[PDB]
């Protein structure tokens, strides 16, 4: 949009576009040569984005050179994403990337624009109104130092240098020093840094230089500059608004009106100056007018100032009222994460997800609320808000584990990956957080610590720190040797540990050695003895194998047409392994038979009934016909019992080597009964019976192999017989090696943990007898004080880089400089 | 993609972090600055003769 | 650890009568002041008091009236008379065990 | 063994070495040599009124 030049601003901010909150102006001019360092388009790539998030202009030279061009392919890039970049200008080639340009004479319309721009009051009202200016300037040379003058001395726009470029680097030098407002100082630099610059004109305008400076260096608190060593990310954002910070403190109205500087510096992201010139307790502040700016501290992802709001002083659970919590989730709750968290709640459903997708339903419909802010960040990743939101919550073994259980529900949900994966990297360091608040409660009193692992909570979660880490797979706070400690405590139960292991089980067999001394527990220890799960198991296995010592015997000396005595017992004891089975048919949800084991037993009992009900036929038929699945299930209850010794020697760090084996082999043989089918019938559809066929033929193809002309064929039969033996053997070493593909000592203890909890979960009351069946928290909190310490002592590595010991001996250096000018001025 | 990509040249362009960590010009800004001493402190003894 | 009036009237009121200790820290208005105030020798600081104590509290001397903001220099030059009772704890003491 | 035994209980305090390359004593010593400095630069502006 061509407009010739020689009041601007109505045409084209009612008809054209929005308003500008912020305005950039870079102060190049026509210089066609211009060396775009990679440091010098990491500042003007980042100020692109810094004014897309704010809607600004950016007046620069509008033609075809040097960073002119440069910024105007960024401007044309970041419109797909509110930048408008507005260029005021042989004969130079225009700038093809201003989307509304500005056609010496032409340099006093400028002025004219930003002082009518910086005028102008708007009653949003952030900046007092007034719409905040920044003048970027990196060049040299004649037009350079006249927009600076043109521009400090009318109106107060800031200005902003960097150490890059002809004359900015003179000013980037000229600000450490007093030099009487720099009347004879100026020529002792300047050809320094520009020395063919001078030697072109007259000297009446290079006088006018001194004049040009004079009036520069008059206001530095107008002048920020971009040095070398700001080496890191933030850095344009670090400059613009410490420079727009200054125009705005040096009002002289802004001593009563100090919540305008904090809501600068909030729309910003300056933690280390709103914390040493507000936050510094010399002005008059009450903190109770903190609250409409800790809410917008919040919703518009200030991590940093949700910490300074709250070490400054701020009751946080007297600010989180409802109305607040509710303006959270309805209004500043990204539906994304939204819709994320339907799917999450369907697919995945768990009774914390159900409490969760309640909490943000009936928030979004109409206490414990510091547990409930804690959920709003954890859902939406604010990764370095939700720390700082958990350092203030009553239990904190607890949320760290719960939190770290609502992302990994929320991790598998593969709408968006990166999102998942970043709930995933941010639920291992709440498992993390965990471990050390763990094992520091760990380390001093254990008794005192495994209260809190089985806490009531009132009702957070609804379940204990423990049963929280199971069900959400947190293997490395289970792993850790607290909680393995804990387990075999528990499960040697009120039997000391210290014992033996075979001073227990010689106790089984002879009642009168419990009395004695010889177990060392911790009136009557047979109750403590009979109910820790160490002698449970044990008896459940001597037990189980008298179990079958007359289950043989019943088998071979009696049963001979009377279900006598001896099978009446072998009768019931099969209704006591089968009527603990309808309460392992509880606590189940279809995917407690879904181990392939569990099933084998419950398909034992099932083909046991079937053995009675042929038992009492009295025909000879049936009688032997109910002989044959009595015998075939013998076996049954004898690979329980292998299946128990199988699972409780390699119980340990071969419980990960087994059991994904077991599978690996249960595949195989899958595989080979598939291909026994496939043999049978290329035997039965060649040997006789050709055609002779009944519903013999669906019966007969499968056992047949088990039991177990040639003109060109029985060649390829021998290549059939080193194919056939080629994919079932490889089959066969790959369930060999299937466990070794997959922190390998953190997967097997909670493995070992997770079999023990679910033996554990069993009732611990012996086998022939299931027919008859809030200030310890202040002491947590001392223990919570002393890691919430610790966390923010840990900048010992980032201290160690001297980058603050070099600048401590930056400020003795210039304690140096500052002291001895004065030495030779006495003097003369 | 332009974008992403000049954030990405920006990126591997300013990872001179642990290129700077050796304080080689750390010491050498020292360097300057004790240079800033012996240049201006000769000049203190020549005015009182 | 603190700064204003009665943070500046303990120390003395301490100091003077009898001998308990007094410990200062980093952080702070005038804790900060004193901080600063024992690397160096001011004539009892009659002259120094003043080039501090407004870089670190400029708010605060222009409160009430002269004759109290002149007794700060007495209310400090009878501090740094005996700077054998004043341990700072710096913020360079960055580890364990710096209280004790 | 009583001389390998005091070449070692030696050698064990010796290994301060990874300790004192953090040389925030290296540091230290360059902060008395600047406190040498104010000590004796004051003093010189005090001869000249
Ligand atoms: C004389 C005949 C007829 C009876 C033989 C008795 C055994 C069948 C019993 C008595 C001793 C028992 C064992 C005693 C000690 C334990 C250790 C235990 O290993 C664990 O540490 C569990 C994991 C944990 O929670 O720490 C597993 C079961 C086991 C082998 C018991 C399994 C069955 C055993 C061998
Ligand atoms: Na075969």
């Amino acid at each position: 949009k061509y407009i010739r030049l020689s009041t601007l601003y109505d045409l084209m901010t009612q008809h054209w576009h929005l308003k500008t909150p912020n305005l950039v102006i870079s102060v190049t001019g026509g210089a066609k040569n211009f060396a775009l360092k990679p440091r010098m388009r990491k500042i003007f790539s980042r100020l692109i984005y810094i004014a897309q998030s704010k809607g600004a202009w950016i007046f620069t030279g509008g033609t075809h050179y040097g960073l002119m061009k440069y910024i105007g392919e960024v401007v044309r890039d970041n419109t797909i994403s509110n930048v408008v970049a507005i260029g005021i200008a042989p004969l130079y080639c225009l700038d093809n990337n201003h989307t509304h340009l500005l056609l010496t004479t032409e340099a006093k319309v400028r002025t004219q624009l930003e002082k009518y721009i910086s005028e102008r009051v708007i009653p949003e009202s952030n900046y007092g109104g007034k719409i905040p200016i920044v003048c970027f300037a990196q060049g040299g040379g004649k037009e350079t130092l006249k927009s600076i003058n043109v521009a400090i001395k009318s109106k107060i726009p800031c200005v902003v240098v960097e150490g890059s470029g002809r004359i900015a680097d003179v000013i980037a030098s000229l600000v450490e020093a007093e030099g009487t407002l720099a009347s004879s100082c100026v020529k002792e630099s300047l050809l320094r840094f520009l020395p063919r610059t001078i030697s072109r004109l007259s000297e009446e305008e290079t006088e006018s230089w001194i004049k040009w400076i004079k009036e520069v260096l008059e206001s530095p608190h107008l002048l920020t500059v971009i040095k070398i060593e700001e080496a890191g990310d933030e850095i344009v954002s670090n400059a613009i608004s410490f420079a727009l910070y200054k125009a705005f403190s040096t009002n002289e109205h802004d001593r009563d009106n100090w919540n305008g500087q904090l809501k600068l510096l909030l729309e910003w992201n300056q933690l280390d100056l709103a914390s040493d010139e507000i936050f510094t307790n010399d002005r008059n502040w009450e903190s109770a007018d903190l609250q409409d700016v800790m809410f917008t501290a919040l919703v518009k992802d200030r991590p940093k100032f949700v910490r300074l709001f709250l070490e400054n002083g701020l009751n946080l659970r007297k600010f989180l009222t409802t109305e607040v919590l509710r303006e959270l989730y309805t209004n500043n709750f990204s539906s994304l994460v939204f819709k994320n968290l339907q799917i999450a709640k369907n697919s995945y459903n768990d009774a914390l997800l159900t409490f969760v997708w309640k909490m943000v339903e009936d928030f979004r419909r109409g206490r414990h609320p510091l547990q409930a802010l804690f959920i709003w960040s954890v859902l939406q990743n604010k990764k370095e808000l939700s720390k700082v939101i958990w350092e203030q919550t009553r239990g904190c073994t607890l949320a760290a584990l719960g939190a770290s259980k609502l992302l990994k529900s929320m991790a598998k949900v593969k709408n968006d990956i990166n999102a998942a994966g970043e709930s995933e990297e941010l639920a291992n360091e709440y498992e993390t957080r965990a471990v050390e608040l763990f094992t520091e409660c760990y380390s001093n009193d254990e008794d005192l610590a495994e209260q809190l692992l089985t806490y009531s909570c009132e009702a957070w979660g609804g379940s204990n720190c423990l049963e929280l880490a199971v069900e959400a797979r947190d293997q490395q706070f289970i792993a850790q040797p607290g909680v393995q400690n804990f387990l075999s405590k528990q499960w040697y139960g009120e039997i000391s540990r210290d014992t033996k292991n075979w001073k227990i089980i010689m106790c089984l067999f002879f009642f009168p050695l419990i009395g004695c001394g010889f177990i060392s527990f911790r009136f009557l220890y047979y109750v403590s003895f009979f109910t820790s799960p160490f002698v449970v198991f044990s008896w459940n296995v001597i037990f189980y194998i008298a179990f079958l010592l007359l289950f043989a015997y019943v088998l071979l000396m009696d049963f001979q047409k009377e279900p006598t005595a001896l099978e009446i017992i072998l009768y019931v004891l099969v209704f006591v392994l089968l009527c603990d089975e309808v309460r392992q048919w509880y606590m189940n949800g279809s995917k407690y038979f879904s181990d392939l084991w569990n099933v084998m037993d419950t398909l034992a009992i099932f083909y046991f009934i079937a053995g009675i009900v042929f038992r009492l036929h009295s025909d000879e038929s049936s009688w032997y016909s109910g002989r044959v699945i009595f015998c075939l299930d013998y076996i049954v209850f004898t690979l329980r019992l292998i299946h128990i010794f199988t699972v409780s020697r390699n119980l340990g760090p071969k419980i990960i080597m087994l059991q994904r084996m077991m599978i690996d082999v249960f595949f195989f043989l899958f595989l080979f009964a598939v291909w026994m089918v496939a043999f049978g019938v290329a035997r039965q559809g060649i040997l006789r019976k050709n055609e002779h066929r009944w519903e013999w033929i669906f019966r007969s193809v499968i056992y047949e192999p088990y039991l177990a002309f040639p003109e060109w064929i029985t060649i390829p039969l021998v290549c059939i017989y080193m194919l056939s033996t080629n994919i079932l053997l490889v089959n066969l070493l790959v369930a060999m090696f299937g466990y070794t593909v997959g922190n390998n000592d953190q997967v097997w203890k909670f493995q070992r943990f997770f079999l023990v909890q679910e033996y554990c979960s069993r009732l611990t009351i012996p086998f022939p007898f299931v027919i008859f069946a809030n200030e310890i928290l202040a002491w947590e909190a001392v223990m919570k004080e002393n890691y919430l310490v610790k966390i923010n002592t840990k900048a010992n590595d980032s201290s160690e880089e001297m980058v603050h010991r070099f600048r401590q001996l930056d400020a003795k250096l210039s304690d140096l400089k500052g002291l001895l000018k004065e030495i030779s001025s006495k003097i003369k």
